[PDB]
């Protein structure tokens, strides 16, 4: 190999560095949403229960 | 995937450890107050029976 070679070897890191990836922000948002739906499901069975 | 993806893993199975659940405490208390109208029904019937 030579000089040309190692430079985009440097090249090469340099753009992994940069890479854009699928922004994981919103998977962790739909995990939290998690928890509407369980609250709100336990409001409504306790408003079946209370109107019985 | 990278390392990231594997980092909001490990993120995300520590926002579930730590989810806001219903307290359900209050439904096992709401189970155990039926103690007090089935005994004070029996309160009722035998007022009832003594005053007949």
């Amino acid at each position: 190999f030579t000089l040309i070679e190692l430079m985009i070897v440097v090249a090469i890191i340099g753009i992994l560095a940069a890479i854009a990836i699928p922004n994981f922000i919103k998977f962790q948002a739909r995990s939290k949403q998690s928890e509407a739906k369980t609250n709100l499901k336990a409001l409504y069975t306790a408003q079946k229960s209370f109107f019985s």
